[PDB]
Formats: structure tokens, sequence, C-alpha cells
């Protein structure tokens, strides 16, 4: 560490952490080792062991600086920079492997991969675990360290691998992803692109630079202390420094930053600041302005937060937009985590949704998602991208479960409603071939739950 750097300490409160942060932000280059080792600090005795808490952690210079050492000891030592010559100011791919084989070699061999709290170099170096991403960043705070300005952390929205050489044209697998998975460490990511799966964007993935990449680790501070607490500790300290990215510009280019800024202002919000749906809506500007819209999650963080509200109409239409995404992708083996939330949001939220909205109606509401044309509009474009999506993919997407929950949603809307509709080859076109053949049977008065089953499976047959 640099004498500049420990000016600061000790940090004694959230305050400090956020001075830290701007400091280091203001640098050429931030720090990403101490800074990882400092939230990983301060998390561990927020949320992980809060025995002797009166306030905050105190994080005193000597504790980091000595973690700091061992990470630097350790990885200093076993990357010999001599044996791997660089060209251009540019790290070669076996430079790369080098160090995330010593990240790897590092960790304990058995243990829980996706427990909380095992993202940061703090749990690293204290408890030799990290989780997939963790390794990720991990392997771009060691080239940092070993002064590799080239490498940096790429990020889909469920996995992270690195970039670097030259101009930072090559990638390299640097991690494992989900579970079962064979892993392709020290590959390119070029075959996954190419197979246009979700889990690599069609290519449209982040690039981060070295401020995206402290935007990376404040996302993943975990204020979870279980399953109904969360340390409101973390909570302010996380949204502080989202507020202090987001002032500076490193959010511009980070839509899921800009969505889980609006889900702590959501949950606490800060005076003077921009509502959630703004900055939803922010997420969703920044994924069309540098990710070609190819990315999910933007509209998912949308309709979240209209789901939570029971805007019915703002939710629909969110996850049609999120299906108006996905019909463009072909669903891949790896992709098991998006068929997870699309899953669930067409055969349990949507559900429950509209029959909250039915017992509504029953009551007399007005303006009900239920007597409104446009929202059941918002159901069969959500269909309808799904139906795409599955199409020219390898492995097929819809089922018999599915069908039985589309014939229970569409039964919510009235005839009356359902035929106000006009399908052209509110306004719908469908992109699907199963929606196309579809058209006549969803405007009829009863709907024919057998032939909607037989058409959104292609089941050939009856019993
Ligand atoms: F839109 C709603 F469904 C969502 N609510 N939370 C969502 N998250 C939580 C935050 N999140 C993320 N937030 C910021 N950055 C990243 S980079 C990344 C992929 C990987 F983990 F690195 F492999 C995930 C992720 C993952 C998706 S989506």
């Amino acid at each position: 560490l640099k004498a500049a750097q420990k000016t600061l300490f000790p940090l004694r409160s959230i305050d400090d952490v956020v001075r830290l942060f701007a400091a280091e932000l203001g640098r050429e280059e931030p720090d990403l080792v101490l800074l990882s080792l400092v939230l990983g600090f301060v998390e561990h005795f927020l949320a992980v062991n809060r025995v002797g808490l009166t306030y905050f952690p105190v994080a005193d210079l000597s504790i980091i600086a000595a973690l700091y050492a061992r990470f630097t000891a350790q990885i200093r030592g076993a990357v010999d920079l001599s044996l791997y010559p660089r060209e251009g100011g540019v790290s070669s791919r076996e430079l790369v492997k080098k160090v995330s084989d010593v990240i790897w070699n590092s960790l304990s061999r058995s243990y829980f991969k996706d427990r909380a709290h095992i993202q940061s170099l703090f749990s690293f170096i204290t408890g030799t675990k990290l989780d997939s991403s963790g390794v990720a960043f991990a392997v771009v705070g060691a080239c940092q360290a070993l002064g590799l300005r080239d490498v940096h952390l790429a990020l889909s929205e469920d996995h992270a691998w690195v970039v670097f050489g030259p101009n930072g044209e090559q990638t390299a697998e640097v991690t494992w992803h989900g579970k079962g998975n064979e892993d392709r460490r020290g590959q390119t990511v070029n075959a996954g692109v190419a197979e246009r799966s979700w889990l690599y964007l069609k290519g449209s993935y982040m690039r981060c630079d070295r401020k995206m990449e402290v935007a990376f680790m404040v996302c993943a501070i975990n204020p979870s202390i279980d399953l109904h607490t969360d340390s409101l500790e973390l909570l302010q300290l996380q949204q502080k420094l989202l507020w202090l990215l987001y002032d500076l510009g490193h959010l511009e280019r980070y839509p899921m930053a800009l969505g889980n800024l609006a889900d702590l202002e959501e949950l606490e919000p800060t005076p003077g600041r921009p509502d959630p749906l703004t900055l939803y809506h922010k997420g969703i500007a920044s994924a069309k302005t540098y990710y070609r819209d190819e990315h999910i999650y933007p509209y998912m963080y949308l309709a979240g937060y209209h789901c939570r509200n029971r805007n019915v109409r703002e939710a629909l239409q969110a996850w049609a937009d999120t299906a108006t995404v996905i019909q463009d992708y072909n669903y891949c083996r790896e992709d098991e985590e998006i068929y997870k939330e699309f899953f669930e949001v067409a055969n349990d939220v949507i559900p429950n949704l509209l029959k909250e909205a039915a017992s509504l109606l029953e009551a007399g509401s007005q303006g009900s998602a239920l007597q409104d044309p446009e929202c059941f509009a918002h159901l069969l474009r959500f269909y309808d991208g799904i139906c795409k999506w599955e199409e020219g993919s390898p492995t097929p997407v819809l089922h018999v479960g599915w069908a039985t929950f589309l014939v229970q949603s569409l039964g919510r809307f009235e005839g009356q409603v359902r035929q106000k509709v006009r399908i052209v080859s509110p306004v719908l076109t469908f992109q699907s071939e199963k929606m196309k053949g579809m058209k006549e049977l969803l405007v009829a008065t009863k709907i024919n739950s057998s032939a909607i089953k037989l058409q959104l499976t292609a089941q050939s047959q009856v019993q």
C-alpha cells in the first residue's frame, strides 16, 4: 500500500468507508485488492459475526495491511512474471491461466460453493473460499496486483470471465459456471457467443474498466444476516457506495447495478434522489444504449417492482418486454437460470397476480387489468416471446406444465375483453408460429383448453 492510501485509516464508520472509495475512485487505478478486503472485513463483522458490535467494526490499518500483504505475497510468490514476457503492455493467455490456476488451487477442496459472504478477497484469505464470480474477481485483483493493466472482468447476467490482451480483445474462462457443467477454464467464450445463448449475451456482455470492477464488488456486498434479517449498516453502505459510483458516472454502462440501486431506494429512499422507477428505466436505457437491448434483467427488475406494487398492467408490460428480448436467443444448456425465472413468472407469479385481480374484480374494482385488452395483449406477447425463443433451440422450452397455467390465465379475462385485441400479421403481432396458430382459440367465449394445450406443446395426438 502507498502512503496516500493509508491516511484515511482507521475506518470507523460507513462514511469513512465511502471516503476511502471516493479517494480510490479518484486515482488512476483504484486498488481492487484494498477495496475488496475492506468490504469483506466490514461485511464479516456486520453480517457473519456481530459479536461485540457496538456501532461499526473499526478497520485498523494494521489489520487491513496484514490481509493485503497476505494476498500480495500469495500471488507474487506463486506467479513468476519473468516466465511470461509481456509485449506491448499486454498479457498472454498462459499468464492469465496461471493466475487463474493460482486462485483455484488456493481454495478449500470441498465447501458449499453458493453460501453467502464468500465473494470477497477477505473470504479468500481468511476462509480459502470463493463463489464462482468471486473467483473471476480475484483473478482480476491478482492481475492488477501484478501490474497487468489489461486484464479486466467480463460479466454476463449469469457468469463472469476475463478479457485481456491486444486491444482487450481476448477472452478467457477463469471460473466455473453452475453445477455439473464441465468448466472450459483457459478457453475463449467465442463458441458460447456464436451459439446465441443467453449466458454469453450474443457478445453484448459487459467489459469492465477498473471503475466498473469497483461497482461489481459494491453490487456483490451481501447484507443478509439470515433468511429474514438484513444488516441495515451494510444496506446503507451499499446504497451510499452505489450513489457515489452513480454520481461519478461509473454506473452508466451497468444495468444490473442501476436495478440493484433502484431496489435499495424502494426499500429506503434517499431524499433528493431519483425514484426507483426512474432508476429502473435508466437501467433499461443503459441496456439499449450499450448492449443492443440484449439484456433480460433490466425488464425483470422493472416487472418485479410493478408486481410488488400490484401495478398489474405495468408488470405484464415489463414481463412482455422481457420475453421480447429472450425471443432472439437460442435456449442452450447452461441457460437454466433464466428458464427458471420465466417458468416462475408464467406458472406462479402471473397466476397469483391474476387470481388476486379476479377477486378484486368480483369486489367492484374499476380499471382492472382483467378488463383491459392491452393487459391481455401483454400476456399474449409474453407467451409469444417464450414460444419464439424455443424456435431453433436445441432443447425445447414449453411443455404441458406450462399449458395448464396458460389456459388458466387466459380464462381470467372475459371473452368480451379478449376479443378486443387485434392480432395483425390494442394491436399485437406474433413472431412465433405457436401463437400464430393459437389466434382463433384465444378470442373464443369459452377457452378450448385441450386445443390450447395441443397448440402450445405441439403434441401430435390425443388419448
Ligand atoms: F431483475 C430481477 F429479476 C433481478 N433481481 N436481482 C437480480 N440479480 C441480482 C444482482 N446480479 C448481478 N448484479 C450486478 N452484477 C452482476 S454480474 C452477475 C453475473 C456473475 F455473477 F458475475 F456471474 C450478476 C450480477 C445478478 C442478477 S436480477
